[PDB]
């Protein structure tokens, strides 16, 4: 029975996750075991760069954090959660965290290498996807949620950037930064603006239904090639999300826009996800009618898109940018802040 086998499944996934939740895992490496490649990705308080671990030969990214900047920016507790959820999650695709520590200076997470690059940057350069490429990714997100919320876990960071192509073709979700275990309500004002629903914008108390809304948004913007609400200020951003009124492309199916119109809905009576019958209005959805769910959790599903790898540590499907020194202090800095990390 396929009903049973998906409660059974989530069972053992809370059972497991809770575990790990109790009793975590911390000091598994130092900075010294890794060779620094290359950046992946800079930020506002950290980046992310191609390590080599000296022993192994393994390749992973290791996320960079200044743990000053981290205060200042007022993300100590988001910063705390996003290693003690990575820690205790496991799920085909969330990318996985191998190694945390910290040092004087900075937060260490050191993750499995993603190779096949951001979904960004290949959407950016080939336009949009169209419907049946957009689905595939589409049916990724929404097992990932699934699995999430289920654990009482709200992601609240989709978009492009997040998500990395694996060498299969498949999607990992990188960056927990912005995650949270919650029950019922939670009130920080964070996301990316062109991802935020009408009720984090609107300073109201909100639930995991704005990772749906997010999902709304990401599947416009993998099937249009830009998102539905788009301003050059963000100020402008929110005005236009919090009308709801959106336009779709010509060449949006039917089924693809009233899937979007109830993902893209500012009343939460309504929206998707958020109703009685919970993930499944949307699994079982016309929009995707032809989506094996099991395949897709398998892989068993032939990716549309294959990234190209010249073997271990290519970075050919990445941007360039500025290398700048990893600097570490002779002093501790941050020290009582961060002692749980
Ligand atoms: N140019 C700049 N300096 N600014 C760009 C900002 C980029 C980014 N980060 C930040 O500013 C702040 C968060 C505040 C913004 N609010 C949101 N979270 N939405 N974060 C920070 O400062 C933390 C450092 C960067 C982490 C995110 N990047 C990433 O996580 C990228 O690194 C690669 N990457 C990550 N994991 C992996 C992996 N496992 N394998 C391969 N590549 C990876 C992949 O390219 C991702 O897009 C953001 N806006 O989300
Ligand atoms: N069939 C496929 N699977 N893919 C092929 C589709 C190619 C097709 N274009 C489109 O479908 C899409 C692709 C959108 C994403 N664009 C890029 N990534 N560069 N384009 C269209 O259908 C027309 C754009 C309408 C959006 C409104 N914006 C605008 O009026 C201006 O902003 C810029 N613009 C819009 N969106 C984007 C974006 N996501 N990135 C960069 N620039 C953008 C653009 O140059 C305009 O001058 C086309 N023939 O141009």
């Amino acid at each position: 029975s396929e009903q049973e086998s998906v409660k059974e499944f989530l069972a053992k996934a809370k059972e497991d996750f809770l575990k790990k939740w109790e009793n975590p895992a911390q000091n598994t490496a130092h900075l010294d075991q890794f060779e620094r490649i290359k950046t992946l990705g800079t930020g506002s308080f950290g980046r992310v760069m191609l390590v080599k671990h000296m022993e192994t030969g393994n390749h992973y990214a290791m996320k960079i954090l200044d743990k000053q900047k981290v205060v200042k920016l007022k993300q100590i507790e988001h910063t705390l959660n996003e290693k003690r959820i990575l820690q205790a999650v496991n799920f085909p695709f969330l990318v996985k965290l191998e190694f945390s520590f910290k040092d004087n200076s900075n937060l260490y997470m050191v993750m499995e290498y993603v190779p096949g690059g951001e979904m960004f940057s290949h959407l950016r350069r080939i336009g949009r996807f169209s419907e049946p490429h957009a689905r595939f990714y589409a049916a990724q997100i929404v097992l990932t949620f699934e699995y999430l919320h289920s654990l009482d876990l709200i992601y609240r960071d989709l978009k492009p950037e997040n998500l990395l192509i694996d060498q299969q073709g498949y999607i990992q979700v990188t960056d927990f930064g912005f995650a949270k275990r919650v029950k019922g309500r939670t009130w920080t004002l964070c996301g990316t603006p062109e991802y935020l629903a009408p009720e984090i914008i609107l300073s109201k108390g909100y639930n995991k239904a704005v990772d749906w809304w997010a999902l709304g948004v990401l599947i416009y913007e993998m099937a249009a090639g830009y998102p539905p609400f788009f301003a050059d200020q963000p100020i402008q951003i929110y005005e236009k999300i919090v009308s709801g009124k959106v336009r779709f492309p010509s060449h949006f199916s039917s089924d693809l826009k009233d899937l979007l119109r109830n993902l893209l809905q500012v009343d939460l009576t309504k929206r998707f996800g958020n109703l009685k019958n919970g993930v499944n209005d949307i699994k079982n959805h016309k929009w995707f009618a032809t989506t094996d769910w099991i395949a897709i959790y398998q892989r068993k599903v032939e990716a549309p898109f294959i990234p190209k790898f010249k073997g271990p540590g290519d970075t050919s499907n990445f941007d360039d940018y500025e290398e700048e020194e990893i600097r570490v202090s002779i002093n501790e800095k941050c020290g009582k802040e961060f002692s749980e990390f």
